Formats: structure tokens, sequence, C-alpha cells
């Protein structure tokens, strides 16, 4: 019988166990105390209270001090490249569904997602019926393509981007290769910031967006279809019938993208990330993250042959991800 | 200037929201009892009525940080802190049946605590803590077992490092299911006994006191605190109650002891009391701080601060000593007022 240590109590203590202090965190990016600072009289808080948090955001290792942030603390700075003030802020889309984790035990007992337990509607009715919410979203996910670069369109014509948020994918490949003609479809919300982006970038004569529901049939055919971190929005059932869907739009010859994480045994992805985003995904709204292999067997049952595979990754982030290229089989 | 290493600490650690409830969420489901008993991934899901597929995801999530490996699966070294012997008792304290799970949840109105200054608990759960224990038995409950462990010794704190050969009468202020007074009482066979507690623990410690062959010197009254105290006696015990309290509620309870003190008696208050000199963990001090107001309102107090909060109340400290958790790393002070 193994004995832990006191190292590993430690750990357990202030790290794997402790929820204080990511919602100090947390409290602190909504604060925006790190920048408030950089700037008693501090935040519209209690002071009492507020000297309490610092207290701890000091022993933690974010504030020292003349107060100031450490260097980790100049992760909260909102100048920061990977955003993490943004990640944490409360008034923003994630940290909002994060709080939602405090029902992770009726997740995990029956599988269903705890958002709308906490919040009254599901995720996406959330950030549709809510600007604020939608806003904060969008500017997580839009920050800083990948098929653009990736993969070669000049042997492509049409471009169906399904689900593709609010263009900006689109957007890079249609710049890129001008010959292209591209296809968006998209719910409501996204569907209108994609417009704007279009006419913005003058590509509204070649690029169109076609509002809809991927449970639907899709409106067009193309010979490259785009799904850009969409399946791991859904449960194995929805995401073959939006497979389903995609494989059915496809033109003689065409291909489908799929731009997801999907782990490889030996590829140096980090798993904490993938684990991570896999429970997000499952708490959030009953998705989940896939594996390359589990990618390739549920794009096998839709009619889809796996053709090539690449891989990217952000630019800000400690987060890789590929793209998987498929064919149709007959 | 921050390094690759900082965001990995950010993400995966300080930040890390996550991990935590999977903690919590596998000490519930009593998952490495589970394991230890005898595996299978499907046998697992039965065995913790879950479902298959979710169970499967959190496991591979606690794989990852290092609290389960195989899969035969089965606890890390670090993850057999979630066994149920263990005596940490940390599979108690994440239990999110448990009052101290239960309530940490409410950390998720942090932001206006820091704000107005008043706990989180009534926000997240329709009543505050106290009330809300007093009116759900099973939460009750499995505080008063979380406080009453006796895997940590620390309970015998007092009959250990106080001289009791001429003390006549110990009273036990909110002394819990009575674990400090049983041994203090043991250890000094002429002493008497009283605890004032409310109903739940003080039915505990009645039952506790007859099964020990206690019951005909250390005797059980239900009471507040906040009311007269119904016997004097000639050492009064406040143990680990001031941190739950206001300075104002605090205060009201320190002028109930003084007035129950037999002339030239000692108040013996048992709370984490830091001084800068002092190694203790300024972790620990900080997050039982931010618990105890979250929760209730309460305060954690350095040693300067209880002597002179006790000091409002008309006690000056005739003595302090060191002493700790032997099981979690907690040390904690006793410190010794008289009239
Ligand atoms: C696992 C840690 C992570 O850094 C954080 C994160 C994340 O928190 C979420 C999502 C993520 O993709 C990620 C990943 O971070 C990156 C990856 C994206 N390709 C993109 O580059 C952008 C910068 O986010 C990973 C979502 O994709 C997402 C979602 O998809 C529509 C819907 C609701 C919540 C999230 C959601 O919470
Ligand atoms: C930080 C490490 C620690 O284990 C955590 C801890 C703690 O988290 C809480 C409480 C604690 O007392 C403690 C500490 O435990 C101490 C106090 C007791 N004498 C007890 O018998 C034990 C042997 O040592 C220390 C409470 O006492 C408490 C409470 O009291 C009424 C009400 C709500 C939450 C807590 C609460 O969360
Ligand atoms: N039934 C549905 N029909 C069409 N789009 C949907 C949908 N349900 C969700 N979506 C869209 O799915 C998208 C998932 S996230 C946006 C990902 C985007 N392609 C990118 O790489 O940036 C959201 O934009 C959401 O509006
Ligand atoms: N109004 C009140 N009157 C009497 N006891 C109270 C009280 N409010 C809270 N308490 C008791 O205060 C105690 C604080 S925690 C238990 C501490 C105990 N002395 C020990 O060291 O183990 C709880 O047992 C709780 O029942």
């Amino acid at each position: 019988p193994l004995e832990p240590t006191d190292q590993d109590l430690d750990v357990l203590l202030k790290n794997l166990g402790n929820l204080v202090t990511p919602m100090a965190l947390r409290v602190a990016a909504t604060l925006r105390l790190v920048d408030h600072l950089l700037a008693a009289g501090l935040t519209d808080t209690h002071p009492q209270a507020l000297s309490r948090l610092v207290r701890h955001l000091t022993v933690v290792g974010v504030l020292e001090g003349p107060l100031r942030p450490t260097r980790l603390g100049m992760l909260l700075a909102d100048g920061h490249p990977a955003q993490q003030r943004a990640w944490l802020d409360l008034n923003g889309a994630v940290s909002h569904a994060d709080l939602a984790f405090t029902g992770l035990l009726d997740v995990v007992r029956t599988g269903r997602p705890a958002y709308a337990g906490r919040y009254g509607r599901p995720f996406w009715e959330d950030l549709s019926a809510d600007v604020a919410l939608a806003d904060s979203f969008d500017a997580l996910m839009s920050c800083d393509e990948a098929p653009a670069d990736a993969y070669d369109w000049s042997a492509v014509r049409h471009v169906l981007d399904v689900g593709g948020g609010n263009g900006g994918m689109l957007a890079a490949i249609a710049l890129r290769a001008p010959h292209l003609r591209g296809t968006l479809v998209e719910l409501a919300g996204p569907a209108e910031r994609a417009r704007r982006r279009f006419a913005d970038a003058g590509l509204a004569d070649r690029v169109t967006v076609a509002e809809g529901d991927f449970f639907k049939p899709l409106p067009v055919t193309a010979d490259v279809v785009l799904l850009s971190f969409v399946l791991l929005n859904w449960s194995d059932e929805d995401a073959l019938t939006i497979l389903r869907g995609c494989v059915r739009a496809l033109e003689p010859g065409g291909r489908l993208l799929v731009l997801d994480r999907a782990d490889v045994e030996g590829d140096g992805a980090d798993r904490f990330f993938s684990t991570l985003l896999d429970l997000r995904m499952l708490t959030f709204m009953g998705g989940r993250v896939r594996t390359r292999d589990e990618v390739v067997d549920l794009a096998g049952s839709a009619g889809l042959a796996l053709a090539s595979e690449r891989t990217s990754g952000s630019t800000t982030l400690p987060f890789d991800f590929s793209i998987l290229e498929f064919t149709a089989v007959s």
C-alpha cells in the first residue's frame, strides 16, 4: 500500500484540491487589480476584505510588497499576449461558464451539461440572448489563420464553412486565394458578425453568409467543407449528424477539413489541456474532445476516409491542434 | 516579464478551477476506496452509479494530474490521500456531501464577498451557514464529524500541555462533540467538566461521555454562547470558536466567558494566531481566513489581534504555547488569559 508524503499532501492542499485560489485569481482579474495598481482608495471593494484577498494573492505568488505584481502577476496585465486577465474575467464567457463546474457531480453521474442548471439557458442559447457574453466569447476565441496557410487553395474553387463563427477563418482563406468562392453557415448571432466582416474586407461579391442550422441539410454544395472546432461541441450522435450533412454537401472529389484537437500517441501535445478542454465541453454543453483515432472512426461511420493530417496551434497559448482531411469513400 | 513556466503555473495550478472540482467529485464517489476493494472501468461505474463515459473522462483527467494511474486502474501514492482511512481525512473534507466542501462551492460568489464584506453561503444556499446546519441534519452531522475526528491528535493539545492537578471544573464553550474535554478529563481524574454546545453536537457529546465511563463527572448543556453561560468554572476553553465570528460577535462570546470565570480562573483560547517570528505557512492562514469570511463572515486573527480583542473583554494574556495538527501542516496557538 502506497503511503502519501508531506509533499503529496502539500500538492493536494495548495494545488489539486484548492478551489479558493482559482476564485481569488478570477476576482483579481475581474477587479483589474494588476492593471488598476499600475496606475482604501482601491476599485469599489470593501477595504478590509480586499486586503484579506491581497494577503492570499501575495502568498500564492501573484503580488508582492511597495505593492507590485510579480513576474507571474504580469499575466493579469491587460497587455499580455496570452490575455489571461480576459480569460479569467468573471464577466467573460469562459470564466462565467467555468463556475458551472460546481455542478460537476451531476455531470459525471449523468453525462448531461451543467451550464443551463446554473444559468437557465444552454450555452449557445445564452450567448445569443446575452450580447455581453457573446462579445466576450468572440474576443477570447478570435484573438490571433491556420487553414489559410496550411492548405493548397489553388486546386479549390468553393469553400463552405459550417459553423464558421464570425467568418474570420473563411475571410483569411478568401483573401489568400482571390479566385475562391465561399459560403458560411451559422446561427444568426455569428452570421451577422460574418456578414459585416465580409463586407468590410471587400469580399461580399464572392463570400456569402447562409444563415441556418447545420442539423438541417446544408443549402449549397462545395468542393471543400470546413468544420473548425465544431465537432468537439457535440455528442457522438450529434457529431455524426453534422458529418453526414457535410458529406452530403461534398462535390465529386471534394475534401472535408476538420480542425480540432485530435491527440496522437507520441505527439508532443500536453494531455492536461486535452482533458481540461474535454471536461469543459462535457460540463458546458455535453460535447467531447476526441483523439485522432476517434475522429477517424466517427468520420468512417459517415462515409469518409482520412486523406491527410497536419498540425498547427495557438500563437499565444500552449495549445496545438490538427487539420484532418477526409474524402468520401464512394 | 512572464516566462513560459509562469503561464504553465497559472493554467494548471493557480487559475485552475476544473481539477479541484474533479478531486471533490472523486472523493464524493469514493473512487479510490472502490479501486482498493477491487478494477475495470464499467465496474467502477456500476459501483458508483455514474455515467460510464463521463466517469472515464473524469478518470482520464485524474490520471493526467497524478491521482490515478493504470488502466490496472489504481490510486497513485498521492491518490492514496483519498483513501477513506488516511489520517489527514482529505476524502471527507473534499466530499461534496460534507459541510466543508459543500460550503466551498459558495466561493463562486467571492466577487461579492470582496465588494461587500458579507459571506457568500446564503447567496448560494438560501440561508446562512449556521442556520443551514441547524435545519439540515445530515450537513450538521458531517461537519461535527469533520471537527471531531480522532485521527488528528490536536484535540489532546490542552490535556498534554496544561497542568490540571489543581483545576476543579472545566467549561468547554462550543466544544464540539466533546473530544477535547474527554481528553482532559481522562488525564485529570479529579476534574469536573461541562460542555456547552448546539443541540446536534451536544447530544453526540452526551453519547461520547456515556460510552467512555465519564458521565458522572462530565455533563453536557445544550446552549447558546451568545446567551449567559449556565455554570461557572475555574478553566474555560474556547477551541477554534472565535475565528468563526466578527469582532463584535467574538467579543460577546469573550465577555460571556469572562463572567463564567471563577475568581482567579483561566481562559484557554485555541486558535490560529500568527506571529511574525514564527514560521507557520501563511498559505493556510490566508486560506482559512478566506473560508471564514466567505462562509460566515468570520476572521482569522493574529496573536496580537486576539490579545487585543481579549483585552477589550477584560483579559490579560498569562502564557502562550505553540501546538499543531499531527496530520495536516497546521500549527496553532494555546493562549491563556486571566481576568
Ligand atoms: C484547454 C485550454 C485552452 O487554452 C482554453 C480553451 C477554452 O477554455 C475553450 C475553448 C478552447 O478551444 C480553448 C483552447 O484555447 C484556445 C484554442 C483555440 N483553438 C483557439 O486558439 C483559442 C485561443 O482558444 C484551449 C473552446 O473552444 C470553447 C468552445 O468552443 C466553441 C465553446 C465553449 C467554451 C470553450 C472554451 O472554454
Ligand atoms: C487549513 C487546514 C485546516 O485543516 C483547514 C480547516 C478548515 O478548512 C476549516 C476549519 C478548520 O478548523 C480548519 C483547521 O482544522 C483545525 C481546527 C480544529 N481544531 C480541528 O479539530 C482540526 C484538528 O484542526 C485547519 C473550520 O474550523 C471551519 C469551520 O468551523 C466552524 C466552519 C466552516 C469551515 C471550516 C473550515 O473550512
Ligand atoms: N445548429 C447550429 N447551426 C449552425 N451553427 C451552429 C449551430 N450551433 C452552434 N453553431 C455555431 O458553432 C460554432 C462553434 S465555435 C466557432 C468555431 C469557428 N468555426 C472558429 O474556428 O472560430 C459557434 O459559432 C456557433 O454559432
Ligand atoms: N450559538 C452557539 N452556541 C454554542 N455553540 C455554537 C454556537 N454556534 C456555533 N457553535 C459551535 O461552535 C463550534 C465551532 S467548531 C468546533 C470547535 C471545537 N471546540 C473543536 O476544537 O473541535 C461548533 O461545534 C458549533 O456547534
